[PDB]
């Protein structure tokens, strides 16, 4: 497995739920970067250097993903809910002395991020969310067309062991197919092969696949109900925010229902912005967080 | 594999789209029985002998299923659309000299059956649909709750090879868990083990799994569109119809099924039966009786 973060250290950070792995580089204001599915912290490798020109950049594996430890789940999927993941990453950040920080997330990491902002806004200076709408909004949309497009939201959320059993036969196919599927190009040409190797090795472990299914189970159930409470309360995130999304993968209208200070923009890309459009993404983030 | 229809003959019936395999028994008015997913004709094994006391019963494997031939599909999944399957079965019945016949279908076969009724009502004297609502009705309702409860409609409809590959590592496990899951009790006790073996052997063939995915791809696309035309146009089936469904099955999970069917059909009766989604196996005596009574009247 290649080292894709020149000038970054490697830390295991203790929490009450298990270790969080991160790569850590730069100096200046702290900025936490959170990946999504079916990826690891490595997805930030094309943008984390430009950010580390200005910031102390902490590139963390989500609870249960990558090299982070895997807390034991329960019947309500609790450690893999975005509320619980957020709490665990807040504890991790406190081990480094960071109690007020900038945050950018992608895909499931973006879900952690906006949930963290909703639950504990005082922890964040500024928030960026990449390639998502709120969980609740995806579910509200979920008609025929959306059920076909984002079938994995319902498939991965099926009770165990249904998706686990299917995934075990040829996991390398499935993960590579998802990576390719969600890009504009429809192939793996947007990704560094060494990055793809990281994602494949993680996905090859049954215990890591189980976590991903627990994440999607939470997304179907507790995450949705948590979001529904905020929508019904009319709670909006107060933290200055940026929404970026791949134009092939409005979203600003949606976010304005969830956040009182939000700017954003499409970038021509599929759903892997930091790898498909690294310069544009790095530039939008540096300019937003600076 | 066991012979579950002791005394019935066989037929391998030619059509323009490939052979249809059927068991044939009894004597009297003609009655075609059409299985669904993930089954074969053998699902009728507990009701067909009773029906054969009153009817000439034709128990057919759907196009692409069981021992029927597998036509090569195309980009629109055409041979596995219900419209094309219905045309194919009409041709098979004409080979037997049946141009006007009774029809009962279960699950995908039921979907063949109502589409047949909408496209070619002259072919049918009476129609029974078991364990279903129209395809259009399932997609119209597909919100979060339903997407989570009937995930396989969207999973199996993903572009090839995604479901095919997922299914190839341990196909037995998947099919057996579906058979059990869809019953009232959640286990395989409602099935004759010999029937289950027919189902598992079918599912063990990758070509047969491909067909099942093409069937669901058609269900997501052309079948939905065909249905949409009918319901937007206000077309109803004029053929006298019976709708039966298991009280624990999905047709009733967020619908009143008779109310739904009355929107699609101008002369429909029906009832629930205490069962999951496999009526002819879970409640064979009740199902047999309801079918004999409806088709005999
Ligand atoms: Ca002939
Ligand atoms: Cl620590
Ligand atoms: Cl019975």
């Amino acid at each position: 497995l290649a080292d894709l973060f020149p000038g970054f250290g490697s830390e295991w950070i203790n929490t009450s739920s298990g270790r969080i792995f991160a790569r850590v580089g730069g100096d200046g204001p702290p900025l936490l970067l959170l990946h999504g599915f079916p990826q690891t912290h490595v997805m930030w490798h094309r943008v984390a250097p430009k950010l580390a020109e200005r910031f102390k950049v902490i590139v963390a594996d989500l609870p249960g993903y990558g090299w982070s430890d895997m807390p034991e789940s329960d019947e309500q999927h609790t450690p893999y809910t975005k509320r619980a993941m957020a709490k665990q990453l807040i504890e991790a950040m406190e081990q480094l002395g960071h109690v007020h920080f900038a945050l950018a997330g992608h895909d499931r990491g973006a879900r952690v991020s906006y949930r963290l902002a909703l639950d504990s806004p005082g922890r964040l200076s500024k928030l960026a969310v990449l390639d998502i709408l709120p969980t609740y909004e995806y579910w509200q949309r979920m008609n025929r067309a959306y059920a076909l497009k984002i079938y994995h939201w319902s498939f991965l959320a099926q009770p165990a062991p249904l998706p686990e059993n299917l995934l075990g036969g040829d996991p390398d196919f499935y993960v590579k197919a998802k990576l390719a599927s969600w890009t504009r190009a429809g192939d793996l040409s947007a990704f560094d092969p060494r990055a793809v190797e990281h994602y494949r090795i993680a996905f090859a472990d049954p215990m890591r696949r189980h976590v991903m299914c627990e994440d999607y189970r939470a997304g179907a159930y507790a995450d949705f109900e948590h979001d529904k409470i905020d929508v019904e309360a009319g709670n909006k995130i107060p933290v200055p925010m940026l929404a970026l999304w791949g134009a092939s993968g409005t979203p600003l209208d949606v976010w304005r229902k969830w956040a009182s200070d939000v700017q954003g923009a499409p970038i021509e890309s599929g759903n892997f912005l930091p790898e498909e459009a690294p310069d544009q993404t790095a530039e939008a983030l540096v300019r937003f967080f600076s």
